[PDB]
């Protein structure tokens, strides 16, 4: 028996958690096993470990006439809310009030987080992934390549074009081959963010393809004429091979591949893990220096960083209607928001990945000096996963090197980060229109965006058809309710 036990009799519950297009919940995870030890509740995974589409797996699960005890994963907020109001997921308000002191105290001290997760009927249907920190992504460029080619740090988009063209054409890795790929990214969605260079938005928040507000008006980036004109330029950079030809396919290990083989010249990615490549490749590529770069002055004369940490993220977990132990489940959920539970969900397992030194969790040297970024290492053992948990920036600070720290400081100091969209409060019937049309519109927008970038569709020629399709798919019905909700609140 332990003091943290939420049940005297051992309990096993079924969880469907397919996430980030690769992983599933693993009961064998060191973190999972430690939480199970301390709480006396074991979670067994039922999701298909072979699938590469997490959202599709939720859809198949929901339509399969069977439900597990718990459903977790990334980008599930909208589905948690929709199916919660339908009755597939249970409300957590009373369960938290009566059984979850850590969460109850958390929500009282974080009203913005409570607001962001609450459904229009007043019910909380899931517990969120709550990130910790301020900045997220920044531009990184190969300083050693700039220096070798005798080029200054590009200050404008036009200067950046010249630099990236030089990376492509002037053999900075010195192997006599045109193998260099100037701009790379592990996130395909970042290719759309390049429209920032031409004064267009790609998203209002850390949530991909999110709405934004300009002069009291709700806008979606992909529907704007600025996007049409901006994506033409992105298409041109793709055509000229300045953007990775595999930008939509390469994905997770883009940095390991392109920086590891000394072909990648630039990216836009998180400060800590990206800067860590300087240390990992220090001997393999003598002089490798990937440095934070201020955003280039765009066509609107400004230096935009569009991305920032989003608190909370639209990720987490929920309790289903079929769950026969909702009290034990919410108590398990609450363990994650206590001191020890939070530490485990962030740092891993004590004696394995970290040690308590002077009362503080300190990562082992084997973790810090490892080839893999620490967040990657955490995923492997069941930490830093998109369950209902509260991230602790102290975990990240420990593997944020001086290059990363100084980049973070520069971005904070110079205020590059654009004001982030914190959402509007929809009514139930407004949300019905939202949930009906928006997911499919977003998918269509991505497909069109990819077609435009890759040159299979001409953005100028197809814009009229695209706008008609947006209307036919109900996008402007969604836009009407978005503006209505905004006008009501503000
Ligand atoms: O890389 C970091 O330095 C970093 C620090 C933070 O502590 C945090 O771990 C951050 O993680 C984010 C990063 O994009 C990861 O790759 C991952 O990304 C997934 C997420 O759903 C995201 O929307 C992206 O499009 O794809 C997912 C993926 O795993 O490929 O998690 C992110 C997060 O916000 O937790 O990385
Ligand atoms: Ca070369």
């Amino acid at each position: 028996r332990e003091a943290t036990w939420v049940t005297e009799k051992p309990l096993t519950l079924k969880i469907h958690m397919h996430f980030r297009d690769k992983w599933v919940w693993d009961e064998n995870w060191p973190v999972a096993r430690e939480v199970a030890r301390l709480t006396n509740v074991k979670l067994v995974g039922v999701a298909n470990r072979a699938a590469t589409n997490s959202q599709e797996q939720f859809n198949l699960m929901m339509a399969s006439g069977q439900l597990p005890d718990i459903v977790g994963g990334d980008n599930l907020k909208d589905k948690f809310i929709r199916y919660g109001m339908e009755g597939a997921f249970i409300p957590l308000n009373k369960l938290i009030d009566q059984n979850a002191p850590n969460l109850k105290a958390f929500f009282k001290t974080h009203p913005e987080v409570q607001r962001a997760i609450t459904a229009p009927d007043g019910n909380i249907y899931y517990l969120p992934y709550v990130p910790d920190g301020l900045v997220s992504r920044g531009y990184f460029i190969r300083q050693d390549w700039l220096d070798k080619l005798h080029l200054k740090t590009p200050q404008t988009v036009d200067e950046l074009y010249t630099v990236l063209k030089a990376f492509k054409e002037k053999d900075p890795n010195g192997n006599g081959k045109a193998d260099e790929i100037p701009f790379i990214n592990r996130d395909p969605e970042e290719v759309f963010r390049l429209v920032n260079f031409w004064g267009a938005r790609s998203t209002g928040s850390n949530t991909w393809m999110d709405f934004y507000v300009e002069n009291g008006k709700i806008k979606h980036p992909f529907a704007e004429v600025a996007f049409k004109d901006g994506i033409k330029h992105v298409a041109q950079w793709y055509k000229e091979g300045l953007i990775d030809p595999e930008i939509f396919t390469r994905k997770a290990r883009s940095r390991e591949q392109t920086f590891g083989n000394n072909i990648g010249g630039m990216t836009h990615d998180w400060f800590a893990s990206t800067a860590l490549f300087n240390d990992a490749l220090s001997k393999n590529i003598p002089g490798f220096k990937l440095v934070p770069m201020a955003p280039p002055i765009n066509s609107k004369g400004q230096r935009w960083e569009e991305d920032a940490r989003q608190i909370p993220r639209p990720d987490g977990w929920a309790i289903t209607a079929t769950n026969k132990n909702p009290v034990e489940t919410i108590k398990l959920f609450d363990f994650y928001f206590g001191p020890k539970g939070r530490e485990l969900s962030n740092f891993g397992v004590p004696g394995l990945t970290y040690d308590i030194k002077n009362g503080k969790p300190v990562y082992k040297d084997t973790v810090l000096k490892a080839a893999q970024p620490v967040n990657n290492q955490m995923y492997d053992i069941g930490a830093q996963i998109p369950i209902g948990f509260w991230q602790d920036y102290e975990y990240e600070r420990q593997w944020t090197n001086d290059v990363a720290l100084q980049g973070i400081d520069m971005y904070i100091k110079n205020k590059y980060v654009l004001p982030q969209f914190t959402g509007v409060n929809l009514t139930v019937e407004e949300r019905e229109i939202y949930d009906k049309y928006w997911p499919d519109v977003k998918t269509y927008m991505f497909e069109m965006g990819q077609s435009w970038v890759m040159g299979t569709k001409d953005p100028e020629k197809t814009w009229n058809d695209y706008q008609q399709q947006l209307k036919n798919r109900g996008f402007y019905q969604v836009m009407i309710v978005m503006q209505k909700a905004y006008d009501r609140q503000y």
